[PDB]
Formats: structure tokens, sequence, C-alpha cells
């Protein structure tokens, strides 16, 4: 789950990267405790439907 | 055009900043004499048709 995804960044003093959609990726940057980031330009484009 | 704008960035001693496709960027950045890089994420993502 990408709960599990942004926990185990979160948790992994920054040995952990983790490959989600930007629209996650945002979504997590604004929740406590603020402690993770998006970088680098998206791989690629595309929608949900 | 593309190529005065680049122009104006190589011969403007860091006093100007040119805002263009990535695709553009990208090629400029790989040709002499390798004066001028992309910076920053892309601000949108679309495509040519």
């Amino acid at each position: 789950t990408t709960a599990e995804g942004v926990a185990r960044v979160r948790k992994s003093k920054g040995k952990f990267a983790f490959l989600l959609e930007s629209t996650m990726n945002e979504y997590i940057e604004q929740r406590k405790p603020c402690d993770t980031m998006k970088v680098g330009g998206n791989l690629d484009s595309k929608g949900y439907g």
C-alpha cells in the first residue's frame, strides 16, 4: 500500500526512496510531520480515468 | 527564435535566463560551448503532435 511506502521513507533515515505518482507524493508532502519531499521531474505523463 | 534566446543567455553574463521547452533546453545543454544548463523541475507536462 502507499501508506507502507510512506512509512518506509519516513523510518529509513534517508536510506529508502519511494517511486509513486505525483498526486500521492504532493499530497503526502503537505501532511505532518512534513518530512518528505518530491524531487526531480516526473518520469512520465498520464492520467486517472 | 529559440536561437536568439540561447544567444541572450550566453552573452548576458548570467543576467538573462530563458524559459523554453525541456526538449530544446536539453539539446542546447549538449552543444558547445557547453555553457548553459537546465535548472529546476519542469513547470508543466505536455507533448508535441
